[PDB]
C-alpha cells in the first residue's frame, strides 16, 4: 500500500542520516570505499562480500533494506570483514579493527538512541507479509 511505501521511504531518509553520521566521521575514512585491489592486494579473495559506506548508501538507494535489521547485518559485515582480514597483533591492523568495532558500535548507538521500536517493529509485519 501507499502507505507502507510511505513507512519505507522514512525508513530511507533515516538509514541515509545514520549512514552520512558514519561517513563524516574521521575515524571511520577506510570505511567510506570499497576496498580497493591494487591498494590492498590480498582482500577480495579472502572476502567474499565486501562492504563499505558508499555501498550501504547504494543499496538504500535501491530499496535494499525494508528493516533497520536489514541495515545492521551490513554494518556488522564491515565490522566483520575488518576483524576477519586484519587478525595481526600488528598496530596497523590493530588499528583498523579498533575502527570497525567503533564503527559498529557507533551505527548501533545511534539507532538504540533515535530509532522508535514501534516503527522498526511496522517495517518487520510488512517485510514478513511479503
Ligand atoms: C576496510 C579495510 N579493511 N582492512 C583494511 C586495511 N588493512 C591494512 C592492510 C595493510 N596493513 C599493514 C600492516 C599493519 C600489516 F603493516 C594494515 C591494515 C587497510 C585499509 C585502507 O587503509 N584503505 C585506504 C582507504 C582510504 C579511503 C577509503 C577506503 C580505503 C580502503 C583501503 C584501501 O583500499 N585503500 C586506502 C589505502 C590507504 C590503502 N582499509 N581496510
Amino acid at each position: 500500500s501507499m502507505q507502507e511505501e510511505d513507512t519505507f521511504r522514512e525508513l530511507r531518509i533515516f538509514l541515509r542520516n545514520v549512514t552520512h553520521r558514519l561517513a563524516i566521521d574521521k575515524r571511520f575514512r577506510v570505511f567510506t570505499k570499497p576496498v580497493d585491489p591494487d591498494e590492498v592486494p590480498d582482500y577480495v579473495t579472502v572476502i567474499k562480500q565486501p562492504m563499505d559506506l558508499s555501498s550501504v548508501i547504494s543499496k538504500i538507494d535501491l530499496h535494499k533494506y525494508l528493516t533497520v535489521k536489514d541495515y545492521l547485518r551490513d554494518i556488522d559485515l564491515i565490522c566483520s570483514n575488518a576483524l576477519e582480514y586484519n587478525p595481526d597483533r600488528d598496530p596497523g591492523d590493530r588499528l583498523i579493527r579498533h575502527r570497525a568495532c567503533a564503527l559498529r558500535d557507533t551505527a548501533y548507538a545511534i539507532i538504540k538512541e533515535e530509532l522508535d521500536e514501534d516503527f522498526e517493529q511496522l517495517c518487520e509485519e510488512i517485510q514478513e507479509s511479503r
